[PDB]
Order: structure tokens, then C-alpha cells, then sequence
């Protein structure tokens, strides 16, 4: 019932670079999705999705490039890789992500979810969805788990701990209604999810956390050949609303403490200078632990996360 074809076979062994078409139409348009897909062998399938939005770089980076350098001899399996799922541009830089599951028959962006959670979700054995701060948060680069209710916690918590990220982050918040991690969470999948940086770029360091946790995950699932790297990283829960803090008021900001630096039960962890003569407004940890985000550009608004604090 759902008109979004592949440009390309879903099913057939080889490199295959094309898109999801759907010609929502004298037809006057279509939409395109670009995607890779790489099958050989026999094997389980990944599905690899770059970023819900236009701001977010070290995933689009990480799936251009293993799009582009991956030769089929190298897979045993399937990938299926969508560098970007950010409705409607489709592309690195320039509502999908809560119309899942979707419909058939309704918005583009309702075909399109219900492309996902009908069609490419159920046949998918793995999922990674990358994500980043986006232009107002910066995180420490971790991977994070989704442990629920099921059985399936022991298979993602493996998952991250392959990609071994700096910073492994435990979640066991099911997420909202209608998003895409929320579609694979609920339907059991192994999914392992990222927040590689922020800021709206991406450095060498975080690039290469990408790559070498996309290759990891991917030799872990079996889908890869090759040897994986482990390094250090550090376990992390946000297991209260006290990890958070707030902003109430508008100014320029001025952080205080290292992302990634230990932070005590009180202690300062930024000031905003308003303005319009008074002093600034503090704004201190209300749980010990360390700070793994942080509020990015030089002015903040009332509303704005002014720190995120990860506990142990």
C-alpha cells in the first residue's frame, strides 16, 4: 500500500548507491532518500541512520564514508545505510521524527515512517542511529543503551559497549511517542544510539570515534570483517531530573567547568552576565558526577538545558 520504492535492489548481492522514492504527485515533484546497500554472503542487516537533523555532522560523516570505502567482499550480511533522515532536505546541513509508526495512506511524512517501521525496521537485525547536540548542546562523545522490560538489554548493552565511545551511557527512558528510536526500542531491536559532539561541526577525534564505533558495532554484529579496537571508556546513568539544569533567564553565558569534568553536589557550573549593572546568575550541580553536556552558543534563553550531569 505504501508507494516509496527503492531506486535500487533491497535484495542483491553488490555495492548499490540510489534513493526511496515516493512521487507524492503533471505529477509536480518527488522526494528522494539517498541510500547505500551493501549485501554478500549470508548475514544479519544493520540499518545505519545519520541524523534526525540538518545540524548534526559526525554521523553523516561516519555513513558517507563507509558508504563510499566499503567493497562487498568486506560484508557478510547487509547494510543499509541512510546518511540522512532529516525530512525534507535529505542532506547534511540543510515533522518525521514523531509520525511514527505511520501510515500508508497519509503525510509524506507518515509514508515515510511507515516505510521504516513496516518495511526496512522488521528486517533489520541492527540499529544504529547517530545523533549529535545540534547547534545548542555539546556532549562528550558517548554511545548509549536502551535497557527495558524485555530481554533484549543484554544484546544492546553488548552493542554499545563494542562501539566504546569514551563514554557509555545507560538509558533506560523508553523515548517519546512518534519518534523513530522510540519505533525500534518498542518493536525489541538491537539499537545503539550517539551523541558524538555538537556545536553544528565535528572534529578529527569525534569523526574517528564514528568510524572506528560504526566498524566496531558492525564486527561485533558478525556484518564486518576484522579486528576491533577497545579502548577506555567511562560507564554513565542519568538516572534522575536532577541531572539536569535549566536555564531562567536570558544573557550571555559563561560556563564554568570542563565537558567531561568531575562536578560536585553544589558546585558551580555557570554564570549568565545579564544584559541590561546587576551580578550574574549562578547556576550549580545539584548531583555529583560529571558534566557530559553543555549549553553551546555565547547567549542562553530562558528554557535552555544549562548542564547535563552524568552520575558514577
Amino acid at each position: 500500500k505504501n508507494p516509496i520504492s527503492p531506486t535500487i535492489p533491497l535484495d542483491r548481492d553488490g555495492v548499490f548507491h540510489g534513493f526511496l522514492k515516493l512521487p507524492h504527485s503533471s505529477a509536480w515533484g518527488s522526494v528522494m532518500i539517498p541510500l547505500t546497500v551493501i549485501k554478500n554472503g549470508a548475514g544479519p542487516t544493520a540499518l545505519l541512520t545519520g541524523a534526525n537533523h540538518g545540524d548534526e555532522y559526525e554521523g553523516p560523516v561516519a555513513l558517507h564514508e563507509l558508504a563510499a570505502t566499503t567493497s562487498a567482499e568486506d560484508v557478510t550480511g547487509r547494510l543499509i545505510i541512510v546518511p540522512a533522515f532529516n525530512y525534507p532536505a535529505f542532506r547534511a546541513g540543510s515533522n518525521l521524527n514523531r509520525s511514527f509508526p505511520g501510515r500508508p495512506d497519509g503525510t509524506v511524512t507518515e509514508k515515510i515512517a511507515d516505510y521504516f517501521q513496516r518495511t526496512l525496521l522488521p528486517m533489520a537485525d541492527l540499529a544504529v542511529d547517530f545523533h549529535s547536540g545540534g547547534k545548542t548542546l555539546d556532549f562528550v562523545p558517548f554511545a548509549a543503551a536502551h535497557i527495558d522490560d524485555k530481554a533484549t538489554q543484554a544484546a544492546c548493552f553488548a552493542a554499545m559497549k563494542a562501539f566504546n565511545a569514551p563514554y557509555s551511557v545507560e538509558l533506560l527512558e523508553i523515548d517519546s511517542a512518534g519518534m523513530y528510536d522510540t519505533a525500534v526500542e518498542e518493536m525489541g531491536k538491537v539499537l545503539v544510539t550517539t551523541e558524538l559532539g555538537g556545536g553544528g561541526s565535528s572534529s578529527a577525534r569525534s569523526n574517528a570515534i564514528a568510524k572506528k564505533g560504526l566498524r566496531n558495532v558492525l564486527i561485533h554484529a558478525g556484518i564486518l570483517k576484522g579486528e576491533m579496537q577497545l579502548d577506555e571508556t567511562v560507564n554513565l546513568t542519568m538516572p534522575d531530573d536532577d541531572c539536569f539544569v535549566f536555564s531562567e533567564g536570558d544573557g550571555l553565558f559563561e560556563m564554568m567547568i570542563d565537558l567531561g569534568a568531575p562536578v560536585a553536589k553544589g558546585d558551580l557550573l555557570a554564570r549568565v552576565w545579564p544584559l541590561d549593572g546587576q551580578p550574574p546568575v549562578e547556576y550549580r550541580a545539584r548531583r555529583a558526577g560529571l558534566v557530559i553536556s553543555r549549553h553551546f552558543p555565547g547567549l542562553i534563553k530562558s528554557g535552555d538545558c544549562v548542564a547535563v550531569v552524568g552520575v558514577t
